[PDB]
């Protein structure tokens, strides 16, 4: 799939919903609901938790936080990242605003000595809820059950 026309919305769970397509995989898609803060990390309390067996320490609680600035545009901000956050082959700063767009690359942390690119990689893409629903990400925070 991943194809269709965009226009007016008039149906429950309709319209489009941005997200972070996991580069290299077809799962763990972090939904980016318009007007909904998305905090990723490992510590309990974040909307998205990421735990691994190889290097689970590589990620820290609240490694990053997405949100649409008062203007109405999505902006990725790093909550004082320790290892550092990368965006489109660029280093990010702590507590900074970065306007993202379709075709981006968010990297949580730095690559290893035996890994060309960071294990965790995503891509800002706009996909309907019915498209990311099937392959959604592990939500650690609350939700409208």
């Amino acid at each position: 799939g991943s194809s269709g026309s965009s226009g007016v919305t008039g149906d429950r769970a309709g319209g489009r919903s941005w997200c972070l397509r996991r580069v290299g995989m077809s799962a763990g898609w972090l939904l980016l609901e318009d007007g909904c803060e998305v905090t990723v990390g490992r510590g309990f309390g974040v909307t998205y938790q990421l735990v691994s067996k190889i290097c689970p320490l590589m990620i820290s609680r609240n490694h990053c936080v997405l949100k649409q600035n008062p203007e109405g545009q999505w902006t990725i901000m790093d909550n004082k990242s320790l290892n550092g956050v990368w965006l489109n082959r660029a280093r990010l700063e702590p507590l900074r605003v970065y306007s993202i767009h379709q075709g981006d690359y968010i990297q949580l942390g730095v690559p290893l000595e035996n890994k060309e690119n960071a294990e965790y990689e995503y891509e800002v893409t706009e996909e309907d809820w019915e498209t990311i629903y099937p392959c959604l990400s592990p939500k650690s925070g609350p939700s409208s059950g």
